[PDB]
């Protein structure tokens, strides 16, 4: 069975610019903007659906990574769907996790990043409350880091 979550992230950057930083130019901007992320490798595909990116980052002294597979990409509508097909975002505890994301206009010309998360867990375990909280904080940090970078580097 499926566990579904909906979260919202806010940025002062305009949706079309954010989208371009986090999708179109992600493999350049993410590592430059986010001090905790060291690299983005494209391992498969051509930036469309099917594309797999490897993001490597630091957390707790540890170098970790995640594999991001692009599920759908609707640039016209500022949409981008992905799943974690490996690394540390797909632990032994999680069978499948995907994200459906949309960037929409927020307050004062900024953005709201709308994220729908679907999770399937291994065994009868529900998604880990603690790790969900940690993941939201990491998400916030990330979007904020992107925002600081793009505020200074338009
Ligand atoms: O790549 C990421 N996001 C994104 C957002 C909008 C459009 C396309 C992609 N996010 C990401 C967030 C945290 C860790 C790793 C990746
Ligand atoms: O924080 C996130 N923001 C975001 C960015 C672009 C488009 C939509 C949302 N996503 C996120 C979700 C889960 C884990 C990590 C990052
Ligand atoms: O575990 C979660 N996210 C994650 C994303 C990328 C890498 C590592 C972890 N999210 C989560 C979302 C809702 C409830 C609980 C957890
Ligand atoms: O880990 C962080 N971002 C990230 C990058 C790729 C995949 C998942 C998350 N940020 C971070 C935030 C606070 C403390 C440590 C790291
Ligand atoms: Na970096
Ligand atoms: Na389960």
């Amino acid at each position: 069975g499926v566990f579904t979550f909906q979260d919202e992230y806010t940025s002062t950057i305009a949706p079309a610019k954010l989208y371009k930083a986090l999708v179109t130019d992600a493999d350049i901007i993410i590592p430059k903007a986010v001090e905790t992320i060291q690299s983005v490798e494209i391992v498969e595909g051509n930036g469309g659906p099917g594309t797999i990116k490897k993001l490597t980052f630091i957390e707790g002294g540890e170098s970790k990574y995640v594999l991001h597979k692009i599920e759908a990409i609707d640039e016209a509508n500022l949409g981008y769907n992905y799943s974690i097909v490996g690394g540390v975002g797909l632990p032994d505890t999680i069978e499948k996790i995907s994200f459906e994301t949309k960037l929409v206009e927020g307050a004062n010309g900024g953005s709201i990043g709308k994220v729908t998360i679907k999770i399937e867990t291994k065994g009868d375990a529900q998604p880990n409350e603690e790790e969900g909280k940690a993941a939201k904080a990491r998400g916030d940090a990330f979007f904020k880091a992107i925002e600081s970078y793009l505020s200074a580097h338009p």
